[PDB]
């Protein structure tokens, strides 16, 4: 992958793999989160970051993901190949805005996009902090100064407030644990296991008659590697669900999210 | 990727992504697993299979794995570029074996080794059998004519016969479960969840101060979409020896056995 010209944007080309893909021999939305994570990681890598920034390694603060929104048009086969653009913006106080573009690499046709929000918080309290007073200006030339928004639509799904899901759910999916291939090499839990977990809730006959055009999820507390997890679905219809993860003993949520269904 | 001038092997680089790496920033063994697989797989499509031939899909036959041996000396790093070349070998009536060499793409040093035996199954029967002749003769084309071993040592671990660990175990994790990221496009467990499965008992402890060099899995059942598995492991012992143990959480039905070998950091 490369920086594009004008040094504020990141494009990567990858060959879907036979593993990567589901039941319809197209591309899992766990593989598609994953391609959006490694060109996110050779973006920052390009510019010196790594999305550790001096200051931020000085006062041990960390980018943690609140929320991430994909919408996919068409999921790509089996040894086609996928580009994928990303680009950053800041978002003030609030924290940072990481958007994507997937195309198809043969026709250059959107075949989908995403949305992603970070905040701060300090590595060791996990006390969510606000972008400092200014020193933040270490990133800013790294951004497009003008709004570039995979989702532009003022009001539009990738920023719609999600509700909790109430007792009893439709549907569950109980005692879900995380195993080593689960971690980062820092020994969290990788943000994609959360979206499996939400789906895995998810009947069978669902995934057998519909294809996932829209998830939507906010990322509340990060389950460690001993913890248990249930996973709650309530379909509220196209077909779409509310979704909960939370602790299998106490129920302290980790998750809340939406999903929205075609059928095939 | 591709075959070779000859077109009796297949080549293909990787470049190892963020994700596919662990606490040494090396790739997992699971990783390195998931890209044989990948090879393999272009292996076949480059010569036309599917990895069945016309007359195992008139008789409803397919391959499935018996046995997977992985040795790695280094673990490549993240944004390092792997180079695997893969082959296969007809054994006869007994099956079919698959080859690896994997190698640093800029030193062009051997990091790693595999060797895996397959045996031909009814689909719907699972009735393993013999291979015929007529199937025999349908790919021994696409295989060198001499042996090309990636094992070839007299003695080699590769083909040591594994015994049955004894209860009580050393080590357990109970209640594994698969989801649909660890199903393939057949919705069928993929065969690297196993691996995952059985190193899930080794303690954190040896994993953050040792490293895989071998891993030897039998694979004597298939863990269906809604089983739940134990994972059993007993030190058999510089370098750390383990016998290794899966079965069905219910009736302790066996589905996998292995050894693993660790040598200190
Ligand atoms: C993820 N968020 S970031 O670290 O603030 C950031 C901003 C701009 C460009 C890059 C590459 C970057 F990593
Ligand atoms: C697994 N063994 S195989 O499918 O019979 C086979 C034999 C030779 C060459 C190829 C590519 C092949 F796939």
């Amino acid at each position: 992958g490369s920086l594009t010209e004008d040094g504020l944007s990141y494009k990567e080309k990858f060959v879907v793999r036979s593993y990567e893909v589901g039941s319809n021999k197209t591309a899992t939305v766990e593989t598609i989160a994953n391609l959006l994570q490694e060109v996110g990681c050779n973006h920052a890598q390009s510019v010196g970051f790594s999305a550790t920034t001096t200051t931020m390694r000085k006062l041990h603060l960390i980018w943690v993901t609140a929320r991430m929104h994909i919408e996919i048009y068409k999921y790509p086969a089996w040894g086609d190949v996928v580009e994928i653009e990303t680009w950053c913006q800041s978002e003030g106080r609030i924290g940072t805005r990481r958007d994507w573009i997937l195309k198809d690499s043969v026709t250059g046709e959107v075949t989908g996009r995403a949305t992603s929000k970070w905040v701060m918080m300090n590595q060791d309290t996990r006390r969510l902090q606000k972008v400092s007073d200014d020193v933040r200006d270490e990133y800013l030339v790294f951004c497009p100064q003008e709004p570039r928004l995979a989702f532009p639509e003022e009001n539009n799904r990738s920023l719609k407030k999600i509700p909790k899901l109430e007792d009893p759910a439709q549907y569950s999916m109980i005692g879900l644990k995380p195993r080593r291939a689960d971690l980062d090499m820092n020994q969290h839990v990788n943000n994609v296991t959360y979206i499996g977990w939400v789906l895995e809730s998810i009947p069978q006959e669902i995934v057998d008659t519909h294809e996932l055009q829209v998830i939507t999820l906010d990322y509340r507390r990060e389950c460690q590697q001993d913890d248990v997890v249930d996973s709650l679905t309530t379909t509220t219809s196209d077909s779409q669900f509310l979704h909960l993860l939370r602790l299998s003993g106490d129920g302290q949520e980790i998750n809340r999210g939406t999903t929205l269904w075609r059928k095939k």
